[PDB]
């Protein structure tokens, strides 16, 4: 494990059942006696912020995080399979695990997972995506209601028509223009 006097930025660690990284951190010398380090530390599930000390003797457990480009085939009923693009290796995903990614996830896009000791920690999506209406009324600064092939819903200008391909923002979900 990791010395209280080799601390540096930016290391990973797991402690008190949680993963994290090193933001910040300060090396403490207490007058003449035994030196203990005072860290800033970022969660890698939530992103909050905690102190945690470690005195002189103490052994911190490194955590490695595995990352790896994926694309993803296709769903499987309940199983979305995304495949390794470096060994060709297959993950099965669950509705219940991609619940707000599947407002935007499409056959063929690609992702970025990053894994824990087999815990899968994060799905990183595309900035924007392209999404087709299914639903909307017809044409004739004000918005309508539209369903994209997700099933996601969001609002829209007039003039957009059902089959028009839609740039959507996957960080907060807002249209931003035609495709």
């Amino acid at each position: 494990m990791i010395s209280v006097n080799d601390f540096k930025t930016g290391l990973t660690i797991s402690v008190d059942n949680a993963i994290w990284k090193v933001i910040d951190f300060q090396h403490v010398k207490p007058g003449k006696g035994s030196a203990f380090v005072r860290s800033k530390l970022r969660n890698l599930r939530t992103g909050a912020i905690q102190e945690k000390t470690f005195r002189a003797g103490e052994k911190v457990e490194p955590a490695m995080i595995e990352n790896r480009r994926m694309q993803y085939l296709y769903a499987d009923g309940d199983n979305h399979v995304f495949m390794d693009n470096e060994s060709f290796e297959q993950t099965e995903l669950s509705s219940d695990y991609l619940k707000e990614e599947l407002n935007y996830l499409k056959e063929g896009m690609e992702v970025q997972i990053q894994t824990y000791e087999g815990e899968t920690i994060g799905v990183e999506l595309p900035k924007t995506v392209e999404l087709t209406v299914t639903e909307t009324e017809p044409g004739i600064g004000a918005t309508k209601s539209a369903t994209v092939e997700t099933g996601y819903t969001l609002n829209v200008p007039l003039f957009v028509n059902e089959g028009d391909v839609l740039i959507i923002n996957t960080g907060d979900g807002s249209y931003i223009s035609r495709g």
